[PDB]
DNA sequence: TAATGTCAAATATTGACA
DNA sequence: TGTCAATATTTGACATTA
């Protein structure tokens, strides 16, 4: 990942700077996940559940589709909610290989 | 009837510390010693009148396609000019 | 087995809708 | 108050190398 970070950070909302700071030295700055653990004292599992937040996030929004934030009614707000995974779940068995 | 002037003061000082001192909901919660779902509602109340539009409606944060994404947004349209028609014409359900 | 990375389970906190 | 989902974490086990 080089400049493909920097591009999904708008996706990556709901984590924090730390745990975006963290991730972007072991895929983009070629860091290791055990060193960087050491770095900021955590374990390696964190770690690596740190990036796979980053990497996960990538593959189950693509970067057409855009951000809306809304207010609705109780009955549409969970149409709309709804949706959106009935959305990502049809971008969800697509990866399959 | 008025909205933001409308309501308790209490509600706006807690509501004060949250958005404003950038307490979280949890702190002003344990600080006046009340539940963290009531700071919830209490802060929704003032975001709610800020937004000029209905209590009970709720916040939605979604990422969508384009497609759909415009159809949503469309029904934040259809509904923040849907209750600006109830208020004026409904008086006439006679 | 040393070292790394992943799968798994399980904890605490927050802020959401009921 | 009950509950859930998404954070922030942890240890334990385990496949995989050198």
């Amino acid at each position: 990942t080089a400049a493909a970070f920097d591009d999904l950070r708008p996706r990556l909302g709901r984590l924090t700077e730390e745990t975006i700071d963290i991730a972007r030295e072991v895929l983009v700055e070629g860091k290791s996940q055990s060193d960087v653990a050491r770095e900021r004292g955590l374990s390696r599992q964190r770690v690596s559940s740190m990036v796979k937040s980053v990497v996960s996030a990538a593959n189950e929004i693509p970067r057409e589709w855009q951000r809306v934030e809304v207010w609705l009614p109780p009955n549409l707000a969970e149409k709309v909610r709804q949706m959106e995974a009935d959305a990502k779940a049809d971008v969800a068995r697509k990866n399959q290989l």
